[PDB]
């Protein structure tokens, strides 16, 4: 098992506003990632549908330095709610990405389209 960190942030090193670094985690299945509060006013949640059939979901609280269990393979896709429509969203790759096609047709409300995007151009091509 690897323990991996995600921090939640109001300013990246790429520039970006509200924003999860990494945006993409890589992991393999029974890995854990844990989210970090080193900016405040941030949660992490699973968006609706962004998650592959089975999986367990999660819904950390303003500020919770919550670990998630990552079992099933696939593309976890998650936001902040208070910053979801600034572009505040990322994703955990559990194994290969099998459920890819799917979480692309899912709602992304604001500017976590275009965010959803980038993601899904860096885990596709790299870039
Ligand atoms: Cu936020």
């Amino acid at each position: 098992m690897e323990e991996y960190r995600v921090e939640m942030l109001n300013k990246a090193a790429d520039g970006r506003v509200m924003a999860f670094e990494p945006a993409v985690i890589r992991a393999q299945p029974g890995d854990t990632v844990t989210f970090v509060a080193k900016d405040k006013g941030h949660n992490s949640a699973l968006m609706k549908g962004g998650a592959p059939e089975g999986a367990e979901t999660w819904k950390g609280k303003i500020n919770e330095e919550i670990t998630v269990t990552l079992s099933k393979p696939g593309v976890y896709m998650y936001q902040c709610a208070p910053h979801v429509g600034m572009g505040m969203i990322g994703a955990i790759v559990v194994g290969e990405p099998a459920n890819l096609e799917a979480v692309k047709g899912i709602k992304y409300p604001g500017k976590s389209k275009a965010a959803a995007e980038k993601i899904f151009a860096e885990i596709e091509s790299g870039g």
